């Protein structure tokens, strides 16, 4: 077949309008094919999902204790080691969610802590990012370790700080070079420099896991994902094929922790920024909150079905926010065909999710914050096919149900008790974000006055 034509997200918008939705690039040793628009993305992740659910090899993960039966979930290669952890994490989230609503309970209570932390900043401008990280991180810790940490807890702060630094290391030029040739890691001085912040994050997490293993009561049903993991580890003793082992427990937990902490928080950070840039939208949400919930009762997930406008605003925050523009890289495990063109096995796939969320042929005004993107004339919530912030296919975000819950409950609770605005005397904050593998809003302050 014909190979795709050939010559950051702004650079891909030029290449798309010069070579089409499926073009190619040659980044050093790696052959890369970029996918643009819903059609091209769907064709790879859904139609040929069986052949595009693999990850590109990351040899430097061996420093972090990555093995064949211990690859975590996020970077895990397509196969049994991934499928077992994928199916486990998805099912455990569901099981902890249903029954007694443990998920909803921990989030609701964490929201109240977030509202209280905001209240102590009242009558004074501040950056909401730090508090959002802690509140979002605690929800994860409630699912993994079955606990939360105080906002001034020393180890908690260090855990969050190391996690934020570990994200920057992922986007380092030193990475790709060492990732290409693994024998460079044999250098003792060089090996410690590669992922010093990430390995620090692991070490700090180990200390917390060890403590948790002490308090775990096997005689009772697992309170959290780690306890559920530990319970499987005992059953998998004497089985070298199982991905349930000590080396993988610290990696899977680190995956779930890091993933749903920098994403959900950044989204909420975008959310509050769009609420002070567009106060009219904020008022309509707060009005719908009063008409459906009130101003004293805590928001519930059962309220979402009766709050179409708020649902549209949150969805539009994700769409406009566009926090993961280029998604997470895939890799072809076979030879496939995308939009007529041929894609060789082992080709690194890039899913330009930004081109889907900002598709001008789909959305009425893609480059604007327009809540009506998810509303019809009547006021009903509609969700277009092109809403893919969690990507699609087998590798689609397993944290989406939790994210949906965290976003609705945190966003509604904050607007229920606070009115957000720009601090007078300060410039109107740009709605353009600082580009990375994860797009955060441009640094801003806000005033949160109670109601
Ligand atoms: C606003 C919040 C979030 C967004 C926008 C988001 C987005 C994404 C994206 C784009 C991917 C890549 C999908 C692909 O490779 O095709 C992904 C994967 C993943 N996410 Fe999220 N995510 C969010 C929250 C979460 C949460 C809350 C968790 C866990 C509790 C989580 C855990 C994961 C994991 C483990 C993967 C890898 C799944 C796999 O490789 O099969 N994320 N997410
Ligand atoms: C969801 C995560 C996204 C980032 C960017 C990522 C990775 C780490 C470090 N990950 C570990 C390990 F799992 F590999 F062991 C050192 C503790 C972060 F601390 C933060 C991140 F965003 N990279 C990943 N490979 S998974
Ligand atoms: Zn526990
Ligand atoms: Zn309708």
């Amino acid at each position: 077949g014909k190979l795709p034509p050939g010559p950051t997200p702004y650079c891909f918008d030029q290449l798309r309008r010069r070579f089409g939705d499926v073009f190619s690039l040659q980044l050093a040793w790696t052959p890369v094919v970029v996918l643009n628009g819903l059609a091209a993305v769907r064709e790879a992740l859904v139609t040929h999902g069986e052949d595009t659910a693999d990850r590109p090899p990351v040899p430097i993960t061996q420093i972090l204790g990555f093995g064949p039966r211990s690859q975590g979930v996020f970077l895990a290669r397509y196969g049994p080691a991934w499928r077992e952890q994928r199916r486990f994490s998805v099912s455990t989230l569901r099981n902890l969610g249903l029954g007694k609503k443990s998920l909803e309970q921990w989030v609701t209570e964490e929201a109240a802590c977030l509202c209280a932390a905001f209240a102590n900043h009242s009558g004074r401008p501040f950056r909401p990012n730090g508090l959002l990280d802690k509140a979002v991180s605690n929800v994860i810790a409630s699912l993994t370790c079955g606990r939360r940490f105080e906002y001034d807890d020393p180890r908690f702060l260090r855990l969050l700080d190391l996690a934020q630094e570990g994200l920057k290391e992922e986007s380092g030029f030193l990475r790709e070079v060492l990732n290409a040739v693994p024998v460079l890691l044999h250098i003792p001085a060089l090996a410690g420099k590669v992922l010093r912040f990430q390995k620090a994050f692991l070490t700090q997490l180990d200390e917390l896991l060890t403590e948790h293993r002490m308090t775990w009561d096997p005689a009772q049903p697992p309170r959290d994902l780690t306890e559920a993991f530990l319970a499987e580890m005992e059953k998998a003793k004497g089985n070298p094929e199982s991905s349930f082992n000590d080396e993988n427990l610290r990696i899977v937990v680190a995956d779930l922790f890091s993933a749903g902490m920098v994403t959900t928080s950044t989204t909420l950070a975008w959310g509050l920024l769009l609420m002070i840039l567009h106060p009219d939208v904020q008022r309509r949400v707060q009005q719908e909150i009063d008409d459906v919930i009130g101003q004293v009762r805590r928001p519930e997930m059962g309220d979402q079905a009766h709050m179409p406008y708020t649902t549209a605003v949150i969805h539009e925050v994700q769409r406009f926010g566009d926090i993961v523009p280029l998604g997470v890289t895939h890799m072809t495990s076979r030879d496939i065909e995308v939009q007529g063109f041929r894609i060789p096995k082992g080709t690194t796939l890039i899913t330009n999710l930004s081109s889907v969320l900002k598709d001008e042929a789909v959305w009425e005004k893609p480059f604007r914050f327009h809540p009506e993107h998810f509303l019809d004339a009547q006021g009903h919530f509609v969700k277009p096919e092109a809403f893919l912030p969690f990507s699609a296919g087998r590798r689609a975000c397993l944290g989406e149900p939790l994210a949906r819950m965290e976003l609705f409950l945190f966003f509604t609770s904050l607007l229920q008790h606070f009115s957000f605005s720009v601090p007078t005397g300060q410039p109107r904050p740009s709605h353009h974000g600082v580009f990375a593998f994860l797009v955060s809003p441009s640094p801003y302050e806000l005033c949160a006055v109670p109601r």
